[PDB]
């Protein structure tokens, strides 16, 4: 393989993490687990893998039994034809942790994984001790207000939200070329490019480089219309909620969570644009430790 | 594989066309000309070349001296570092036809080329006998209202408007793979895919497949902020204006032309989505012949 296997990556971490799989509802999920204490489910997003949490997993494992998953369609997990709505991907994770003998878990999610974390809390409150959303709120009607063009100096264009709606073309252009996508994303977020090194970037590129892998990634985005419909039906979250927001999304995240939950806490990742677990790991680990207790 | 040279393509058409070049302001432009009568400048768009007008050029040449150009950055023309705002590209064409000894010309443009035709009329009214805009209005403030997401019911994702704003990534993803881009575009427009054959698609792909060619194409889109600023300064067009609009863009084109011009005629290409010269050549040729007279 071009990059180290997940088994090797897992072993390279302090804290005795191990790479595993579990089959839930016919979908085989890959995850890495380790540490001792109450269960903590960590959910990554696009275009990343469980490896995105590499910087905070050892600190977290000191207090929690960490379970860092690859979503349906992601990394070492199966890439089925459908079920890429966040409600369904949340049910995967619910089945996973219940299968591992946990009645309720702490949950933290980032990017697409944050949407799943929120859907997890909304659909399975009894299995949700507390939930943390990193940067990304669940889709709602505001998604329909995203603009194609920004006036100069007024923000970053969310081009991938449009491009990933497409059939066929995304896998045709991006297969074998995902390192370029990853580099663009990081060029437009990281304050210092060395925050994510060459090999880690290639670990992600390897995960997404097959046509099937690119395609599965796009399904997360194409499911937005369904996600928005589902969001309208959700009741208010009553368990403790944490929002950690970067400089660009903090206010929006605060507004949406406060309207969607009764018990909200906010932490500002003041030096981050989007990739919180990689941009400010100590702030993220500390916030999660403080919040989950 | 390789495609015919522009000279072979030009000679392949009925009506005695010849492939030529002219250098204006240090920029060498490629164009194909033929026919007899008052001059008619034909301007294509993205990701196409002068060859987009092949279906209408013989008919038009029976009445006009046709001049079908490759824009700055397009096909056989030079690809300089800058000058891809529509005002500058129109000045290129103005210099071209003046250099060829024409005081005034008929002008028709499609897609990006329609923007250029409009700018030609706005900046060089004395050199503009009449102007025809095919499908695409000049950028204005409404460009900033384009939405990334459409509800599952309506139209096509305007993904290319967002994607082509990017630095580096477009040439990185699209080099050598433009045939897939072209196939996607046609899959989402032509009523019958045979309207644009394999060889024609490959002629376009050949023009755009190198990184520098992809890059030049994106410059037309990146210049949008400048184009919008320029549009704000334009007075109303007073020479005769024709808008030919595809079935779904007709109302928007009519509304915009009517607000920006005093003497507007409209023709509907009721069976077309966007590529008017290829989808409904008889409508396009007939409309231009009637209008230019
Ligand atoms: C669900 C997701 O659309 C995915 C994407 O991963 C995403 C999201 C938000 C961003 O603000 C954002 C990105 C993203 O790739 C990115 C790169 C650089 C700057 C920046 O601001 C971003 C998201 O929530
Ligand atoms: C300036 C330009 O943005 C360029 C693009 O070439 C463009 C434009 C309009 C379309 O409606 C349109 C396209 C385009 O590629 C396309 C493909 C399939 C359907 C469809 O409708 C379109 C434009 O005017
Ligand atoms: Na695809």
């Amino acid at each position: 393989g071009p990059v180290p296997s997940d088994r090797e990556l897992a072993r390279s971490l302090p804290g005795g993490f191990r790479s595993r799989h579990a089959r839930v509802g016919g979908v085989r999920l890959h995850y890495v687990s380790g540490g001792h204490g109450e269960p903590l489910l960590l959910v990554p997003g696009w275009p990343q893998t469980w490896w995105a949490y590499r910087k905070v997993m050892p600190q977290l494992a000191r207090r929690y039994h960490v379970i860092a998953v690859d979503l349906r369609g992601m990394g070492g997990s199966d890439k089925p034809a459908g079920g890429y709505d966040k409600k369904t991907m949340a049910a995967d994770l619910h089945a996973l942790v219940r299968g591992l003998g946990h009645r309720q878990v702490n949950v933290a999610g980032h990017d697409i994984g944050s949407m799943v974390a929120f859907a997890f809390a909304a659909n399975h409150p009894e299995a949700t001790r507390k939930v943390a959303l990193l940067d990304t709120p669940h889709p709602d009607q505001s998604e329909y207000e995203m603009r194609i063009l920004c006036r100069p100096g007024t923000g970053t264009t969310l081009w991938w939200w449009a491009f990933n709606q497409l059939q066929a073309l995304p896998e045709q252009l991006m297969h074998g070329r995902m390192r370029h996508v990853i580099d663009w994303l990081y060029a437009n977020s990281l304050a210092d490019q060395s925050l994510v090194g060459d090999l880690d970037r290639d670990i992600y590129a390897n995960a997404y480089n097959s046509p099937q892998a690119v395609r599965a990634g796009t399904r997360w985005f194409q499911a937005c219309h369904q996600d928005i419909t589902d969001q309208a039906g959700y009741g208010k979250l009553t368990m403790p909620v944490l929002g950690i927001g970067g400089n660009f999304t903090f206010e929006d995240l605060r507004n949406k969570l406060t309207a969607q939950a009764t018990d909200v806490h906010m932490v500002r990742a003041s030096k981050s644009v989007h990739y919180l677990p990689e941009e400010e790991p100590d702030v993220v680990a500390g916030a999660l430790l403080d919040f989950f207790g």
